[PDB]
């Protein structure tokens, strides 16, 4: 499913993402935009370490979800990577919350540092009614 900007912002709000671990809704929106273009079926294979990023938040198979084919794979969030390819984002949200419980927080995603950190991200939620 490819989400429309405001539709996604309200859905994240409803799932308790606004301010989770000090992270504003605007920042999660900035992250989803750059990671997947708000697309839940987005997958990215990393040839180098043989891991794959899955879903709207591009969650990595080496540490957070299990796909069976990732070398040296671990499971912190404990889900099947398949759960992160659904139209319903509840599991993807549960996984993203787990990722930011680590001290790095939202900095865990390099794309967040490149295009979201220390920038005005209001544009991602303006006019959405959140």
């Amino acid at each position: 499913k490819a989400f429309e900007r405001c539709e996604l912002a309200r859905t994240l709000k409803r799932l308790g993402m606004d301010g989770y671990r000090g992270i504003s809704l605007a920042n999660w929106m900035c992250l989803a935009k750059w990671e997947s273009g708000y697309n839940t079926r987005a997958t990215n294979y990393n040839a180098g370490d043989r891991s794959t990023d899955y879903g709207i938040f591009q969650i990595n198979s080496r540490y957070w979800c299990n796909d069976g084919k990732t070398p040296g794979a671990v499971n912190a969030a404990h889900l099947s990577c398949s759960a992160l390819l659904q139209d319903n984002i509840a599991d993807a949200v549960a996984a993203a919350k787990r990722v930011v419980r680590d001290p790095q927080g939202i900095r865990a995603w390099v794309a967040w540092r490149n295009r979201c950190q220390n920038r005005d991200v209001r544009q991602y939620v303006q006019g959405c009614g959140v």
